[PDB]
C-alpha cells in the first residue's frame, strides 16, 4: 500500500481551503492551488482564522498552544498557481473548482502527464459524475471522486466514489485517507447526487412546492420538520444556508438529464429568488432575509 | 372563544393514550374510549407506567409529591366503552383508531348525532383526507385534522388539519388546545401526508429504492445523512422506528389514489419484509434486527 502523504488540492474555495485545512491539520503535506497569489494568499487567511478560532476554542486556557497548534498545521500548507509544477511529487490530488466539465478535463488531461504514476485523482464536484471526468486521462483505475460537504473541518462525512474503473487499491487509499482526516467514508456508486445529495436536494425541493402549492407556510414547514423529524434546520432554512443558486444549479442538471422527471421540475420561487441574486445567506437573502 | 376543557378521546391505542395521558397531564378531563374494559384498563396502565417513570426523575427530592402528581393525573382521566353517552357534554373528540374510512365514517356519523352543538370533531389520521370524514357528519365546520407525532408526550409538534369547510372558529380553538398541551401547533391545508409525512415518508421510500438499486448499502445511507444531513436517524433506522408496516401501509394509500406519481411506486423490499411480518423494532427486526 501506499499511504497518502502529500495532497495537492486544487480550488482555493471553500471547500478547496477546507479540504486543505484539514489534511494539514492531520499531519499531512499540503500544497493549496489557485490562479493567483493574491486569491491564495486570501484562502490561506480564511484557512488561519478558522484555525486561530478553533485554537481559542480548544486551547482556550492556554494561548500560547493554541499558536502552535495553528502555526505547526499553516506550516505545512504551501501555496502554487500551477498544479502541474507539484504533482510529479504527490500522492493524492483532491479538485474543487468551478463545475464545468469541460474546464475539469482539461484540467486533469494536463496533469494526467506531469503526476507520479501512483498518484491519485479525486474530484469533489456534487454536479457531474466522476467518469466523465475521469476518461480525460488514461488513470482512470486511479480515478474516483472524494465527496466532501461544509464547512469541511466539521461535517465528518466523506463520500468516496468509485467509478466501473477505479481499481481497488484506488478505493481503498481513499478510504484510508479520509479516515486518517478523521472523517467517516462511506461508498456510493458514481450516480448522480450519490447518496446525501441524492436524498436531501430532492426533499428540499419537495418543500418549496408544498408552500408554492400554498398547503403551508416557509415557517410552519420549518417548525415542522425541526420539531417533528428532529432536524437541524428547516428545509428552507437549510436552502438559504446551502445556497440558493447551488440548488438550482443541481437540480437543473438533473432536470437536463432527465425532462420527463417530475422531480427535478423547476421551481418559479427559487428561480425568481435565484434571478434577483437572493442566494442566501451567501448574500444576505434568500427564502428569508438576514443581518 | 370555545376554551376546550373536556376532552373525549377514541382509540385507547398508543397514539390515543398518549393524547389522554397529555391532555390530562395539562389539566384537561378525559374520557378515554374504546371497544373493551380490557382494552381500556390495559391502556391506562400504561399510562400510568409512562407517568411513573417520568415522577421517579423529576421528583426524586420529594416521592411524596411525585406520587400526588401521577394520582392526580391519573384520577383526571375516565374510561367508557360507549362513546355516544360521553360526547353528549365533551367540548373536543380526538379520534385515534384503526385506519379504516368506513369505521371511521361510522363512528363519526353516529357520534354527529349524540354530540353537543359546540363540540369539535377532530381526526389523528396519517392515511386518510380529512375532508373524506367530516362529510360523513353535518358538522363540518366542526370538523378537522388534530396529528401527533409519537411518543405524543414527548413530541411537542401538532399539525392542525383545516379543510375546506373547517371554521376558524374550530380551527383557533383547536390551535389554542394545542397550546394548552403545551405543544407547537402548525397549520396545513387537508392535503396528503400534510407537512410532516409528505416530506419525510416520499424521503425514506426514495433511500430504499437506492438501496434496491444496489448504489450504497443501508449502513453507509445511514451514516451519510446522520453525519452528512445531521439528521437523529438514518432512514433505514428510522424505517425500523416507526413501523415498515405503518409506512407501506401510507404509500400504498398515495400509490392508489394515484399510480402515476414515481414517489409512491411499491417497494419490492419493503413488500417482502411487510410480507413477511418484520415490521421493525415493534417486532423485533426489520431492515435491521433488535434485540
Amino acid at each position: 500500500k501506499i499511504i497518502v502523504k502529500h495532497v495537492t488540492v486544487i480550488g482555493g474555495g471553500l471547500m478547496g481551503a477546507g479540504i486543505a485545512q484539514v489534511a494539514a491539520a492531520t499531519g499531512h503535506t499540503v500544497v493549496l492551488v489557485d490562479q493567483t497569489e493574491d486569491i491564495l494568499a486570501k484562502s490561506k487567511k480564511g484557512i488561519e482564522e478558522s484555525l486561530r478560532k478553533v485554537a481559542k476554542k480548544k486551547f482556550a486556557e492556554n494561548p500560547k498552544a493554541g499558536d502552535e497548534c495553528v502555526e505547526k498545521t499553516l506550516s505545512t500548507i504551501a501555496t502554487s498557481t500551477d498544479a502541474a509544477s507539484v504533482v510529479h511529487s504527490t500522492d493524492l490530488v483532491v479538485e474543487a473548482i468551478v463545475e464545468n466539465l469541460k474546464v475539469k478535463n482539461e484540467l486533469f488531461k494536463r496533469l494526467d502527464k506531469f503526476a507520479a504514476e501512483h498518484t491519485i485523482f479525486a474530484s469533489n464536484t456534487s454536479s457531474l459524475q466522476i467518469t466523465s471526468i475521469a476518461n480525460a486521462t488514461t488513470r482512470q483505475d486511479r480515478f474516483a471522486g472524494l465527496h466532501f460537504f461544509n464547512p469541511v473541518p466539521v461535517m465528518k462525512l466523506v463520500e468516496v466514489i468509485k467509478t466501473p474503473m477505479t481499481s481497488q487499491k484506488t478505493f481503498e487509499s481513499l478510504v484510508d485517507f479520509s479516515k486518517a482526516l478523521g472523517k467517516h467514508p462511506v461508498s456510493c456508486k458514481d450516480t448522480p447526487g450519490f447518496i446525501v445529495n441524492r436524498l436531501l436536494v430532492p426533499y428540499l425541493m419537495e418543500a418549496i412546492r408544498l408552500y408554492e402549492r400554498g398547503d403551508a407556510s416557509k415557517e410552519d414547514i420549518d417548525t415542522a420538520m425541526k420539531l417533528g423529524a428532529g432536524y437541524p434546520m428547516g428545509p428552507f432554512e437549510l436552502l438559504d444556508y446551502v445556497g440558493l443558486d447551488t440548488t438550482k444549479f443541481i437540480v437543473d442538471g438533473w432536470h437536463e438529464m432527465d425532462a420527463e422527471n417530475p422531480l427535478h421540475q423547476p421551481s418559479p420561487s427559487l428561480n425568481k429568488l435565484v434571478a434577483e441574486n437572493k442566494f442566501g445567506k451567501k448574500t444576505g437573502e434568500g427564502f428569508y432575509k438576514y443581518k
